[PDB]
C-alpha cells in the first residue's frame, strides 16, 4: 500500500498529498480518497476533465501551478462535484479565459500569470463565498462594472500588474486587502474608496513609476508626472494599516490624506522624489501610531547633499519601530542632522544603505534610548516571484543569529581598509558587528575592538585580516561566534602564517568559521568551541607522509561537537589523523572531496557520532559489521558516490540509523542478503534515486522488502529510474510485475 | 619529407625545430641535421646520453626545460659532441648537480629551478666563453674562484639561493649581478670592488618587507634591513640599475651614489621609507636618475592626510618616471607635488592604490609633459622565475589608449556618478579611464565638456545610461569608446536600449558593447554611423532581438569588423544576415548554438577575408564555395559536430589561405574532397581533435598530405587516432 507518484503524510488528523514536481503527463488516479489537500505544481498536466478528481470527495485544497511546466485546457465543471474545495490555485498556465463551472464552496481563487482579459459575472459572481481573488499579471483589462459585487465576503482582492487604468467601480465594502500595484491608474478620486470602510490594506504602488532597477518593464507617467491622488480619496479609510505608494514619482505628500487615518501602521514611500517633502513633512504630523516608515531611493539623480536634511516633525512620530532611509545620498550623517528621532521611544531600526557617506559621527548613536539595529552597509566610511514585496527589503538585514545578541551595527561593504584607533569610540555597547567585505587588512594585536569590547557575533568575512599574532582578538572576552569566511592573508610569513593560537585564549567561544582561508600551514586548543567549519582548506597538503606535524591538528578542541572538513580535495585521510579528531564530535562533514577509501572501522572511537555526511566523494565500499564500529549513528549521508554493492546486512547492522542516504551512486541491484531482517531496526527513510538500478528479475528481492517494510519511507519514487532494458528505461523500479 | 614530430621553420637563413610540449618520450631521431635552434621543452623525457643529438652538428641551441613535464638523468660528456652549442638551456629538471661535461662553446647557460647545492670548479670553470650564467632558485656551497676563470662573464644570477655572503672571485668583466632573496644581510666595501663594469645590482629581497610576498617570506629577525656599508657603491662608477627592493630599509645614505653618476633606475619599493621620501638626502646624488620606484612604502595603520615629498624631489632633473603607489594618504595637494612641476622630463605619475579620499585636480596642468597620470585603485568620489617580482612592469594605461595623447586612469574609485566638477581644471586628456567604478551617470551631454578631446574613453564596468540620444556628443573627436560590462541601472521599458547617441559622432572608429545584456532596441531600431569601422556586440542577446530588428547593424556602411559571438543565437535568420554590412571584411559568429549557415548568402559580402563560426553546433558544409566566396582567406570552423568534408572543399575557394577544421566529428578525408583540378594557396590546415578511424580509408588523405608538403598541419601529435585499438591515440601520419 505505497503511495505513488504522490508522497503521502499526516497533518492534524489529515492527509496531504506531495505530488510536485515529478513529471506527471496527466492527472493521477492512484491518489487516496481520504486525501484533503492535494499539490500537482509544476508537472506537464494539459486537460483537466469532469472525471479527474473522482473518488477524491474530501479535496480542500488543489494545487495545479505551472501546468504545462514550461496552456492547460479546463473543461467547463471540472470542479463542481469537488463539493468541499475551499483553495484552488491555478497559476502560470496561460488560461485564456476564467475558467467556468467553479465550485460554490471556494473561499480561496488563485489566477495570476495567465491570459485572462476579461473579469466577467459568468465566472465569478456565482463564487459568493470568496474570501481571496488573486488575478494578478493578467490592451485593457475587462472588468464587468459589478462583477465584485456579488461577493459579500471578499476580503482580499488582488488585480497588480493588470493593464487597469481606473480602479474597478462597485467593490464588496467587506473588503480589507486592496491590491492595485503596476495598474496604470494615475488618477485618483474621492469616490474611489468611498464604499470599503473596512479596508486595512490599500496598495497603489508602480503607478506612475519612479524607472529605478526596476525588477519588471517600467514606463513612467509621461512628462514627470506622479500619481493624482484627490485631497478627499482616503477621507473614510478610518481603518488603513498598510498604505503602499511607493514608485509612484509623487513629489509632494497632502497631510489631508491621513486626517481620517489613526491606525496607519506601515507607510510605504520608497522609489519616489520626496528629498524636500523629508525635510518639510507636513504629512509626518498626521502618523502618531506609525510604525514602519521607508523612504527609500528617494535621492535626486546627480545630487550629494553635505548633509541629511530630516524634519523637525519627525519628532512627532511617537510610535515609529523602524525607518529605512537607504538611497538618499549624502556625504555627512551629524548628531545635530538626527535631532528629531533620538526621543521617539519605541525607534529600534535604522536603515542607511546605500548613502554613499563618507563619515559618519558615531557619538549620535549613544542619545538613541532603543535602539537595536543600525544598518550602514554600503556606504563610503574610512579608517579612523509574483508574491513578493517588489520595494520593500523584507529579508532580515543584520543576520537574526547576530541581531540577537543586542545592539546590531552593520558597517560592511564600506571603504574601512584598515581598523583605525578611532574606529569605534564613541559606540553604543554593540553586541553585533559587521565588516564584511571591507578589504580590511588589519593586522589584529588585541585593542582594536577596546571601545566595544562585549561583541558576541563578529562578522569579519571577505577581508585581508592578519590574526596571528596570538592575541588577536582577545579583547573580545565575551565573542561566542567569529566568522572569518573567504580571508585571503596580506602578510603571509614563512614560519608564522598560519597561527592559530589566538582561539585558546576565549573562555566563551562558540562557533568560529574559517572557511575559504586557503590555510595549507600551520605554525589547535579550545574549551568552549563547539563548532568548527573548516571547510575551502587545503587539509590535504596538511595530512601528508613526509611530516606528521599535523596529525593531530583539532586534537585541542575537546568539547567540538561539529566539525566541517568538506571542499579540502582530500584524497586520504591518514589513520592516525582521523584517530586525533575530537571524541566529543556528534556531526562530521567530510563531503565534497575526492575521498577513495573510508576506514569505518575508527568509527568505534567517536560513541557519540550522530552524522556522518561523507557525499560528493569517490568511495567504492562499505563495511561488512558497521553494528561493531557505531552504536549511535542516526544519520549517513553518502549520497553523490562510486558505491555499486550494498554488503550483506547493512541495512540492519546499526539499529540507530534512522537515515540513509545512497542517491546517485553505482548501484545496479539490492541483494536478499542485505535486506536479511533477523534483527529489528528503526530506519525511517531511505534514499536512492539516480541509481542505475537493473529492472531485470534481480530488483525483485527488493521490491518485495518495500512492500513488506511501509516504515522505511523512500523519497522520489519517479526518481528511481531503471536504466536497463529498453522496455522498462525511464520508469520507476516500483512499476513493475 | 614532413618533419614529425617538430615544426620545422625558415628564421634568417637558418632552420628552427619548435618541438615543444608534444609528450614526447625520448630525444626524436627524426630532426633534420641542419637544424640549428632546437626547442625541447615541456616533454616527458628522462635520459640524455651523448648520441641523443648525433647528426645534428650545427645545434648552436638546446632548450630543455621542464622534463619530465611535472628528475633528468643527464650522462657526464653528453652535449661534449655538440662543437657549435651556444646556447643550453636545462631548467626546472631536478639536476642534483651542474651537468658535467659541457662543450666550452657554450655562452649561456641556464640551471634555474633544479636541486643544485654545489657551484663547483669541475662543472664550471672549463666553460670560458660563457656570456651569462643563470642559477637561480636551486647553504649554496659555492666554489673559492670557481667563477674567477669565467673572463667573459658578462651575467651572473644566483638569485633565490641562500648565499648568506656575496661570492668572493667574481670576474671583472661582469656588467649584470642578480642577487635578489639571497639572505645577504651585510654589504662590505671588499663585496663589489673588483666589479668595476658593472651595470647592474640586484640586491631585492634580502631582509624583506613581508607584504603579499609571491613567494616565500621571512623578516630579518629584529625588524632589521640590509646593512650596506658606507663605501661598498664606492666603485661602481658605471651602475645604471639598482633594485633594493623588499630591504626594510628605513634609511637611505647619500655616499652611497657619490661615484655613481649614471645611475637610471632605482628600485625602493617594499621599504620603510616614508621618513625619508620627505627629507630625501640621497635625492641630490641622482641627476640622471630616469626611474624612480618607492612603491608600497607605507606605515601599517598610518593614513597621513598629505603626500610628505621632499623639495630636493627637483634635483632629479632626468627624472620621467615616479611610481609613488602603496604610499596611502587622504588629500593630494597643488603643494605636495611642487618639487615635481620644474622637472622637464617627467612623464608619468603613479599613484595607485593610494586610498586618496580627494585629489585637487588642477596641479597635474602644472606640469610639463606628463602623459600618463595614474590613479586608479583611489577613493576620488565625485565633482614565472624570468620575472620582475617587485615592479610593475605590465603598461599601467593600455597602449592603445595612451598613444592618442595625455592620459588619466580614474578607474577602481568611488565616483559613483560623473559630478560637474569631475574634470574641471584638467590638462587637454586624450585617454580616459573611467572603469569599474559603478557610475550611474544618465550621459546627456555636458559631463565631459571640461575635456571635450578624448579619443579613447574607457567607460567599461559601469551601470552607465546612454539612452539620450545626445550622451557623450560632447567628445566631438572620440574614436574609441569601451562600454564592456555595463549593467543598465535605469532601464525603461519602451526606451532601453536608444543606440541613437552614435550617429552624432563623426570620427567614432570602434565601440565595444560587449555583455550590456542587449535584448531590446527602441524608435531608430537600426544603428547608423558614417566612421564606426569596428563594432563589438558579444555578450548580448541577438537571438532574442532577431526571433522589427532584421536590419540592426546595416545603418554601419563604413563597418569592416563585427563581432557577434556568445549571443546565444540558434538560427540566424536569411534576411537578417543579408542586412549586415557589404563592407565587412572580418565576421565572428563564434561560441554560439548555430545549427545551420546559409553558404550561399556570402555572395552580398565580396570583400569579406575572416569568417569565424567556432564553438558552434554546425553540421554540413557547401558544395560551390568558390561560386558564393571570392576573397574569403581565413574559415575558422573549430570546436563543430562536421563530420564529412564535401566533394571538392580544397580546391573550391583559390583565395583561402587557412582552413581551420578542429575539433570536429571528421572520421576521414575521401580522394574527392581532395581533387587538384584547381591550384590553391592553402598554406595551413588545422585538423587535431578529431575522432580519426585511422583505417585504410585514410590512406587517401595520408597520400595528399605528402604531396601537398606547402600545406602546412600543425599539432601533428595530436592528430589522434580514435580507431582501431592498436593505432589508438598514434598519430595519423605515424601508419603504414
Ligand atoms: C506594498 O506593501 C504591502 C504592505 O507591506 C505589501 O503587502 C504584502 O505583500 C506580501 C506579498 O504579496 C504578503 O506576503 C505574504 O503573506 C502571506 C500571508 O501572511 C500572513 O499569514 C502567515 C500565516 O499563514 C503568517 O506567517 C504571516 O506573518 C502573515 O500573518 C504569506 O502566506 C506569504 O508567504 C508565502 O510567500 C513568501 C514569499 O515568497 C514565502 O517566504 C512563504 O514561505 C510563503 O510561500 C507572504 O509572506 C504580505 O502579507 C503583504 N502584507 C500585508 C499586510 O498584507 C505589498 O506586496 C507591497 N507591494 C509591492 C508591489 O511591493
Ligand atoms: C560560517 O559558519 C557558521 C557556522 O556553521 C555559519 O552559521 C550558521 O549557518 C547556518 C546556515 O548555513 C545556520 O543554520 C540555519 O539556522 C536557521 C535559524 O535557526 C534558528 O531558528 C530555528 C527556528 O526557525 C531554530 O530551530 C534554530 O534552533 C535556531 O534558533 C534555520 O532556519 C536553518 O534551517 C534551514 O536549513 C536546515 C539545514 O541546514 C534545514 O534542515 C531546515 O529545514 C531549513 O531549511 C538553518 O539551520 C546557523 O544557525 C548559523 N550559525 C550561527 C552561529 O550563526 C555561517 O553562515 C558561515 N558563514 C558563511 C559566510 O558561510
Ligand atoms: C630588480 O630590478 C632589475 C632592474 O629592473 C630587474 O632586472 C630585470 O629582470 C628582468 C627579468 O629577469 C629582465 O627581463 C628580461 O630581459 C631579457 C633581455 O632583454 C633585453 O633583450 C631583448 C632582446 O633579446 C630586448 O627586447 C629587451 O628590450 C632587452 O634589451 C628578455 O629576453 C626577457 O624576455 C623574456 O621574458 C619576458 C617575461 O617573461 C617575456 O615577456 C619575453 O617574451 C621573454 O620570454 C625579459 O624581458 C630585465 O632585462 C632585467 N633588467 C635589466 C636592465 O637587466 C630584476 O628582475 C629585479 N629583481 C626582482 C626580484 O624583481
Ligand atoms: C572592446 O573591444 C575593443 C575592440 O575589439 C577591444 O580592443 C582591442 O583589443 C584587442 C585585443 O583583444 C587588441 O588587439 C591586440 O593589439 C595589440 C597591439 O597591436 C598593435 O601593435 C602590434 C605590435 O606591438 C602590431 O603588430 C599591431 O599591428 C598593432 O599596431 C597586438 O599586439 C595584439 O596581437 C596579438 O594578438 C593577435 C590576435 O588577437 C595575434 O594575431 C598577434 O600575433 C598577437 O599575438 C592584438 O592584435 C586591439 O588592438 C584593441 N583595439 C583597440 C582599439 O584598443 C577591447 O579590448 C574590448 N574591451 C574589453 C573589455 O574586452
Ligand atoms: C554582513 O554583511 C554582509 C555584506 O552585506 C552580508 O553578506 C550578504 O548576505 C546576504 C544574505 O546571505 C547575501 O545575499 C544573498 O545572495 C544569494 C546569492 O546571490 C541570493 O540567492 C540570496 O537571495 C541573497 O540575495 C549577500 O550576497 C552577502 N554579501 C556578501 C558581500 O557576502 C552578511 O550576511 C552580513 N552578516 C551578518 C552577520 O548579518
Ligand atoms: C582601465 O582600467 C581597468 C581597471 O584598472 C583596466 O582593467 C584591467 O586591465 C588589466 C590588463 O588588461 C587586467 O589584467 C590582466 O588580467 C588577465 C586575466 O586575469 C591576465 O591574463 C593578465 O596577465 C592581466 O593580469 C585586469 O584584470 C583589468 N581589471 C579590470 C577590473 O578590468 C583596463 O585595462 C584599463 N583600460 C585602459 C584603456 O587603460
Ligand atoms: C545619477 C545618480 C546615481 C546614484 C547612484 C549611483 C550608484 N552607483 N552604484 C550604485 N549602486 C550599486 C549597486 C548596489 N551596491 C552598490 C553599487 F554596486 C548606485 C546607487 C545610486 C543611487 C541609489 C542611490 C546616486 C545619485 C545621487 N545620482
Ligand atoms: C594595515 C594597513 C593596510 C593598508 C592596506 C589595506 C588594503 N586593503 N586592501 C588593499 N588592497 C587590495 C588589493 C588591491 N586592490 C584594493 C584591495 F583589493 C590594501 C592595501 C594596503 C596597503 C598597500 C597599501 C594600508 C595601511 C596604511 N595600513
Ligand atoms: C471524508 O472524511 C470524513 C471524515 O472527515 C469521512 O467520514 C469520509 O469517509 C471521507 N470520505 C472519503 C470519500 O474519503
Ligand atoms: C512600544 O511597543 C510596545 C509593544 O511592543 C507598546 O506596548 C508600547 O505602547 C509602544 N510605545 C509607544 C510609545 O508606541
Ligand atoms: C545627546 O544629544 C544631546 C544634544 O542633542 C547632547 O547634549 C548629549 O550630550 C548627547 N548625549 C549622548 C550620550 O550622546
Ligand atoms: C602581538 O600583539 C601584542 C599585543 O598588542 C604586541 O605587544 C606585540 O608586539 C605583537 N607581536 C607581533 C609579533 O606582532
Ligand atoms: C562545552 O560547550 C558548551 C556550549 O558552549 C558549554 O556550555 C560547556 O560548558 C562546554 N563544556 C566544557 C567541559 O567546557
Ligand atoms: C583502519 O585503521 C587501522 C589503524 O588505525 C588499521 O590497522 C586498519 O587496517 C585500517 N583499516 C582499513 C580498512 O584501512
Ligand atoms: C652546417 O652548416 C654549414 C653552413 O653553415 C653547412 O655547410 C654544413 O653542411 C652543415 N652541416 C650539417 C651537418 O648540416
Ligand atoms: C628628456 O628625454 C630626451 C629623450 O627622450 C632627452 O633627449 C633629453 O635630454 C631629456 N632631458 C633631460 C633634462 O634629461
Ligand atoms: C601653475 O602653478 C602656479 C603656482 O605654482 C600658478 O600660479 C599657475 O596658475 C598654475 N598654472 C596652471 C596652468 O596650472
Ligand atoms: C537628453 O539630454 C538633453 C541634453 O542634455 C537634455 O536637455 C534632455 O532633457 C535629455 N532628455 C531625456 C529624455 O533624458
Ligand atoms: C571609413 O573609416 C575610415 C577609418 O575610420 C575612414 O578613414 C574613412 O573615411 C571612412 N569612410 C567613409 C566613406 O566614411
Ligand atoms: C539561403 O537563403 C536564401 C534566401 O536569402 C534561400 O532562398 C535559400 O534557400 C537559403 N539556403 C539554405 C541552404 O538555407
Amino acid at each position: 500500500s505505497r503511495s505513488y507518484p504522490c508522497d503521502e503524510k499526516k497533518q492534524n488528523d489529515s492527509v496531504i498529498a506531495e505530488c510536485s514536481n515529478r513529471r506527471l503527463q496527466e492527472v493521477p488516479q492512484t491518489v487516496g480518497k481520504y486525501v484533503t489537500e492535494l499539490d500537482l505544481s509544476d508537472n506537464f498536466i494539459t486537460h483537466i476533465t469532469n472525471e479527474s478528481f473522482q473518488g477524491l470527495q474530501n479535496l480542500t485544497k488543489i494545487n495545479l501551478n505551472h501546468n504545462p511546466n514550461v496552456g492547460l485546457n479546463i473543461t467547463d465543471g471540472a470542479f463542481l462535484n469537488l463539493k468541499n474545495l475551499r483553495e484552488l490555485l491555478l497559476e502560470d498556465n496561460q488560461l485564456p479565459q476564467i475558467p467556468s463551472g467553479l465550485p460554490e464552496s471556494l473561499t480561496e481563487l488563485s489566477l495570476i500569470q495567465n491570459n485572462i482579459y476579461n473579469i466577467t459575472k459568468e465566472g465569478i459572481s456565482r463564487l459568493i463565498n470568496l474570501k481571496n481573488l488573486y488575478l494578478a499579471w493578467n490592451e485593457k483589462t475587462n472588468i464587468e462594472d459589478g462583477v465584485f459585487e456579488t461577493l459579500t465576503n471578499l476580503e482580499l482582492l488582488s488585480l497588480s500588474f493588470n493593464s487597469l487604468s481606473h480602479v474597478p467601480p462597485k467593490l464588496p465594502s467587506s473588503l480589507r486587502k486592496l491590491f492595485l500595484s503596476n495598474t496604470q491608474i494615475k488618477y485618483i478620486s474621492e469616490e474611489d474608496f468611498k464604499g470599503l470602510i473596512n479596508l486595512t490594506l490599500l496598495d497603489l504602488s508602480g503607478n506612475c513609476p519612479r524607472c529605478f532597477n526596476a525588477p519588471f518593464p517600467c514606463v513612467p507617467c509621461d512628462g514627470g508626472a506622479s500619481i493624482n491622488i484627490d485631497r478627499f480619496a482616503f477621507q473614510n479609510l478610518t481603518q488603513l494599516r498598510y498604505l503602499n505608494l511607493s514608485s509612484t514619482s509623487l513629489r509632494k505628500i497632502n497631510a489631508a490624506w491621513f486626517k481620517n487615518m489613526p491606525h496607519l501602521k506601515v507607510l510605504d514611500l520608497e522609489f519616489n522624489y520626496l528629498v524636500g517633502e523629508i525635510a518639510s513633512g507636513a504629512f509626518l504630523t498626521m502618523l502618531p501610531r506609525l510604525e514602519i516608515l521607508d523612504l527609500s531611493f528617494n535621492y535626486i539623480k546627480g545630487s550629494y547633499p553635505q548633509h541629511i536634511n530630516i524634519s523637525r516633525n519627525f519628532s512627532k512620530l511617537l510610535s515609529l519601530r523602524a525607518l529605512h532611509l537607504r538611497g538618499y545620498v549624502f556625504q555627512e550623517l551629524r548628531e545635530d542632522d538626527f535631532q528629531p528621532l533620538m526621543q521617539l521611544p519605541n525607534l529600534s531600526t535604522i536603515n542607511l544603505g546605500i548613502n554613499f557617506i563618507k563619515q559618519i559621527d558615531f557619538k549620535l548613536f549613544q542619545n538613541f534610548s532603543n535602539l537595536e539595529i543600525i544598518y550602514l552597509s554600503e556606504n563610503r566610511i574610512s579608517p579612523l516571484d509574483p508574491h513578493s514585496n517588489f520595494y520593500h527589503f523584507t529579508r532580515p538585514l543584520i543576520k537574526p543569529q547576530c541581531a540577537a545578541y543586542g545592539k546590531a551595527l552593520d558597517l560592511s561593504l564600506n571603504s574601512i581598509f584598515f581598523i583605525g584607533p578611532n574606529q569605534f569610540e564613541n559606540l553604543p555597547d554593540i553586541a553585533c558587528l559587521n565588516l564584511s567585505a571591507n578589504s580590511n587588512a588589519q593586522v589584529l594585536s588585541g585593542t582594536e575592538f577596546s571601545a566595544i569590547p562585549h561583541v558576541k557575533y563578529l562578522d569579519l568575512t571577505n577581508n585581508r585580516l592578519d590574526f596571528d599574532n596570538a592575541s588577536a582578538l582577545t579583547e573580545l572576552s565575551d565573542l561566542e561566534v567569529l566568522d572569518l569566511s573567504y580571508n585571503s592573508h596580506y602578510f603571509r610569513i614563512a614560519g608564522v602564517t598560519h597561527h592559530l593560537e589566538f582561539i585558546q585564549n576565549f573562555t566563551n567561544l562558540k562557533v568560529l568559521n574559517l572557511s575559504h582561508n586557503n590555510i595549507y600551514t600551520l605554525t589547535l586548543e579550545s574549551k568552549s568551541l563547539v563548532e568548527l567549519v573548516f571547510s575551502g582548506n587545503r587539509l590535504d597538503i596538511l595530512w601528508n607522509d613526509d611530516d606528521n606535524r599535523y596529525i593531530s591538528i583539532f586534537k585541542g578542541l575537546k568539547n567540538l561537537t561539529r566539525l566541517d572538513l568538506s571542499l579540502n580535495r582530500l584524497k586520504h585521510i591518514p589513520n592516525e589523523a582521523f584517530l586525533n579528531l575530537p571524541a566529543s564530535l556528534t556531526e562530521l562533514h567530510i563531503n565534497d572531496n575526492m575521498l577513495k577509501f573510508f576506514n569505518w572501522t575508527l568509527l568505534q572511537q567517536f560513541p557519540r557520532l550522530e552524522l556522518l555526511d561523507l557525499r560528493g566523494n569517490k568511495l567504492l565500499f562499505l563495511t561488512d559489521s558497521l553494528s561493531d564500529f557505531t552504536s549511535s549513528l542516526r544519520t549517513l549521508l553518502l549520497s553523490h558516490n562510486r558505491i555499486s554493492h550494498l554488503p550483506s546486512g547493512f541495512l540492519s547492522e546499526v539499529s540507530s540509523l534512522k537515515h540513509l542516504d545512497l542517491s546517485s551512486n553505482l548501484l545496479k541491484t539490492i541483494n536478499k542478503s542485505a535486506l536479511e531482517t533477523k534483527t529489528t531496526t528503526k530506519l525511517s527513510m531511505l534514499e536512492l534515486h539516480g541509481n542505475p538500478f537493473e529492472c531485470t528479475c534481480d530488483i525483485g528481492d527488493f521490491r518485495r522488502w518495500m512492500d513488506e517494510h511501509l516504515n522505511v519511507k523512500i523519497p522520489r519514487l519517479v526518481d528511481v529510474i531503471c536504466a536497463s532494458p529498453g522496455d522498462q528505461r525511464g520508469k520507476s523500479i516500483v512499476s513493475l510485475e
